[PDB]
């Protein structure tokens, strides 16, 4: 039993409080999806009404995406600037007791704002929203029960975060790990109940399962094992990911600055630029579907081997551009799921080349797709084990655990020894830097 491995006392009331967080964050995530689904579906509704007139069809594809995104960007800047971006480094800073948790503002704004952006088909994941909404719900039940002390504050906050990520990806184990590998700080120690995190996670996960009729987010089928002879090829894949991750990080950070210059703070300009980017991804959604959107659409396609090498390269470059654009603009939305799609494409690409260059081996291109899927998470987020267990939980391919660990180990060691840093930490340090420039 895993239950025996964690017989460490935490107050019971707090545990009960965690199940409340879990259930609420569960419902939150679920309702969020249905909002996103509904909007993407209303958007298609217009595109069918105008299948007659082509230029108008594009112009509506642009405007509906623009008007939705503009709504998002506005809420954030009018009512809750910290709801911009992922909001994972906010929750990280809150766990450092260095950032507030203004749930009364962040709750409606992150929810409807992401509903805007993700409803528009912007290249943004639901992770940022569900973790930040989650953590903030944690703080919310804490404040309602007027609960006391660091242990309650940190535990319920991390429960909200863990359950949030669990619910995004029907992946309970990822949720737990993600707290202990990335979200908590070290050398500035904290008090987090494993049992509570487990409990919240378990409760949000079943929420997903109840409202999502027995379906995988990613159906990749079953794929072949990885021969021993092959194992070294996964280390080369990883080394590539270890060089690219830190470069992407700089690109992510640099693009936050570069885009800031366009509006220089101004709400109207910011919303307008946001609307441009908003609208653009809705256009791209119709004309080149794999360059825009979330990324779950193309992952099963690319894994089966249904794209071509030339097409893979097109998608990679195009998605790097639209991810850096949608996210660094500071819309409510995550970079996490975008990193899964980019990793899968890069991984699949590596497959195709490996298959031909080594015809003696017995290679499936799709097994390099899966090992890459979590390898940008190892190289940029610098949370390898989460990526791995996440990918393992979402794809169900448990036979690939060793090639995947080799890819991740390679990614992180190369990411460290080229002087990159955790993307969420770098974003937070930048936030704390601005806050410590007015003191
Ligand atoms: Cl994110």
């Amino acid at each position: 039993i895993r239950q025996l491995l964690e017989r460490d006392k935490t107050p019971l009331a707090i545990l009960f409080m965690a199940a409340v967080v879990g259930t609420l964050v569960g419902l939150a995530a679920v309702a969020f999806d249905k909002g996103v689904a509904w909007l993407q579906n209303q958007r298609m509704g217009a595109l069918v009404h105008t299948a007659d007139n082509y230029p108008l069809l594009l112009t509506v594809a642009f405007l509906c995406s623009a008007v939705l995104a503009m709504f998002g960007y506005f809420l954030v800047r009018k009512y809750a600037p910290e709801a911009g971006g992922s909001g994972i480094p906010e929750i990280e800073g809150a766990l450092e007791d260095q950032r507030p948790v203004r749930w009364w503002r962040v709750l409606p704004v992150k929810f409807f704002g992401g509903l805007g952006t993700l409803g528009g088909g912007m290249v943004l994941g639901r992770e940022g929203p569900t973790v930040q909404i989650g953590g903030n719900i944690g703080r919310m039940v804490l404040d309602i029960f007027r609960l006391k002390g660091d242990e309650a504050r940190h535990t319920l906050l991390a429960t909200g975060a863990a359950a949030g990520l669990a619910a995004a990806f029907n992946a309970p184990l990822a949720g737990i790990l993600f707290i202990w590998e990335e979200m908590r700080p070290q050398f500035r120690y904290t008090l987090i109940s494993i049992k509570a995190v487990f409990i919240g996670v378990i409760m949000s996960t079943i929420m997903y399962r109840i409202f999502n009729h027995e379906v995988a987010l990613i159906d990749v089928g079953k794929l072949s094992d990885a021969p021993l002879n092959t194992l070294w090829l996964y280390l080369i894949l990883g080394i590539i990911f270890g060089i690219f991750g830190p470069i992407f990080n700089k690109w992510v950070l640099g693009m936050q600055d570069l885009l800031h210059r366009v509006h220089g703070g101004n709400i109207t300009k910011w919303v307008l630029m946001g609307g441009a980017i908003g609208g653009l991804c809705g256009l791209l959604g119709f004309v080149a579907p794999a360059t825009s959107g979330g990324g779950f659409n193309l992952i099963p396609i690319a894994t089966a081997g249904n794209f071509s090498m030339g097409m893979l390269v097109f998608i990679f470059v195009a998605r790097v551009i639209t991810t850096l654009l949608c996210f660094s603009s500071g819309a409510p939305g995550g970079i996490f799921a975008p990193m899964l799609a980019l990793g899968t494409v890069l991984g699949t690409a590596f497959g195709m080349v490996a298959v031909e260059l080594f015809p003696q081996y017995h290679l499936e291109a799709g097994t390099f797709a899966i090992a890459g899927m979590g390898a940008l998470l190892a190289a940029s987020i610098r949370a390898p084990l989460t990526g791995i267990i996440l990918v393992l939980e979402m794809t169900d391919n448990y036979q690939l655990w060793l090639p995947m660990i080799i890819t991740g180990l390679g990614a992180t060691l190369l990411a460290q020894f080229t002087g990159g840093k955790p993307l969420y930490s770098a974003i937070l340090a930048r936030t704390l830097a601005k806050q410590e420039a007015e003191q």
